[PDB]
């Protein structure tokens, strides 16, 4: 009932370990812990046989390019989460950061293994030859520009875009494409386990980011202004344009039976809008999205 | 390029042996919420003397002194060895340290030691321990690769490989010899394995640096390591006096613990080609040779009767 006249912010350093000022962190770490997995649990022999015998050029191409697009984000040093404590110096945020950081190394190892197993290391090494990828790297660098910024204004914008695009949306069209092969044709079941587990992790990461973003709004309403949002939406709209072109590239040998480009665009636009709601930003696209409403239950079924 | 130079391409790894350590952690993965201490609190209440209770309590406070903290070292090794595989190793060990801080924070909570832990700096020997630990860690953020390397050596051989291990040994002795504190010993056993993996990962890195920059291991560095370790062993010996402040206990003896620590130091020094310091006799280090066996035993549907 009684508001304090003064308090320490999320940007100030609490030295004592417990109690946690942001105890809900444990919901996110415990969810990662419960979902803990590594790629060494999985054998891809059946998938390679399905691939070899029963997929068309168009289908194989979608699988290859969807995995290349996933690896473009996942097979990399992704230092964001490991450094959040430099910005939010609370013990529980080192906990959240380190938990998500370790998770990202499990991801990089899993996708690095998939590239090896399917014989795409060469295409991956030369992926910057693809125009739409050069363009995705450009938008990603713009999300990431202020991730190590001492300016807390500019760090918070990096965090919104990281949480809403990179964690919640950039990969998810590829995850759906891959899951569709298992859903509708019963193929690539082992790849779909990896995909589903990654989806579960990434949703947790996105929500963790959202949580922090809302704690920052709850404490600093003034940085959540007019010109900030002009950056957010411009950047987001533009990011979808690039992800739409990624889909054109993924299906460059033709559309496939199990999933369609149009429905995936509405899937991404819907997912964005739904996360903007959660950080009290009004929607951009306002979406059709029932087409890929099966995603969440297919993730659950392939999680085992 | 060397271990200190950035490599952009994820694979192949230049230091592939990283995966032996991350895989070890993965296979040993655990969270404290797998363990319940109700039976331990009953053992403690009913079946431990004051002397024993005090050794349990003080061993746990000493462990918490190190474990219940933000331990930033492993999470930032990538800043010094900017390789994808060291970001992997770092983040894996960094997450492990958060599992540790939650485990020991929970133990303090359950046994009712939060207040004593808040006031732990009132203990003189704890302040001296804080002093040697701050000296070990002082250059952990250094841009000077030589200074940083020395902090790594001391971190690995003292803080990971030794500082905690006498407290681990004390706690496991209750389970081994009296069958008490079994669930505590599970946590201890799991922590012991983790910290051994951390220590060995540090040893791995140190030797890669030795291979690529043999000049860094100079006479001044070996002298500083040797002298710091000696001082640190003197402090840990005195920590044992405080641990047993209400009297000697039956399950384990200070003298065997000091020899255990000295031996562990020498074995780590050998692995990084630094002359041994204590040269402990086989008859002395065999006293706690059970340690490894007891770690293994405590690191691992329904059966019933009707009439
Ligand atoms: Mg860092
Ligand atoms: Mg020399
Ligand atoms: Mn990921
Ligand atoms: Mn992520
Ligand atoms: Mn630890
Ligand atoms: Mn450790």
């Amino acid at each position: 009932l009684v508001p304090r006249g003064s308090h320490m912010s999320i940007f100030d350093k609490r030295v004592n370990y417990k109690p946690f000022e942001y105890p809900e962190v444990l919901q996110f770490t415990e969810a990662i812990n419960k979902a803990y997995w590594v790629h060494t649990e999985v054998d891809f022999t059946a998938d390679t046989q399905d691939f070899h015998a029963h997929l068309s050029l168009a289908e194989k191409t979608a699988v290859k390019n969807s995995l290349l697009a996933i690896a473009q984000i996942e097979v990399a040093v992704k230092s964001f989460w490991g450094n959040i404590y430099e910005h939010f110096p609370k013990p529980e945020f080192n906990g959240l950061g380190s938990t998500f950081a370790e998770c990202e190394f499990r991801h990089s190892e899993a996708y690095s293994r998939l590239l090896e197993v399917l014989g795409y290391n060469d295409e991956f090494e030369k992926l910057l030859d693809v125009p739409v990828i050069r363009r995705r790297v450009d938008y990603l660098s713009n999300v990431l520009k202020d991730t190590k910024s001492q300016d807390n204004r500019k760090y918070m914008v990096s965090l919104i875009l990281f949480s809403i695009l990179i964690e919640n949306v950039s990969l998810f069209s590829q995850f759906a494409i891959l899951l569709s092969f298992t859903r509708f044709k019963g193929y690539m079941k082992n790849v779909s386990n990896i995909i589903a587990w990654t989806s579960i992790d990434e949703q947790i990461h996105a929500n963790g980011g959202i949580y922090i973003i809302n704690k920052i709004r709850e404490e600093f309403p003034d940085y959540f202004d007019e010109e900030t949002l002009a950056l957010v939406r411009e950047t987001v709209k533009d990011s979808i344009a690039v992800e739409s072109d990624i889909l054109d590239w993924i299906f460059e040998e033709g559309e496939i039976e199990s999933i369609k480009k149009g429905d995936l665009v509405n899937f991404m636009k819907f997912r964005i809008d739904e996360s903007l709601k959660q950080i009290n930003i009004p929607v951009i696209f306002d979406v059709d999205y029932k087409a890929l409403a099966w995603f969440e239950e297919e993730v659950f079924a392939n999680s085992l």
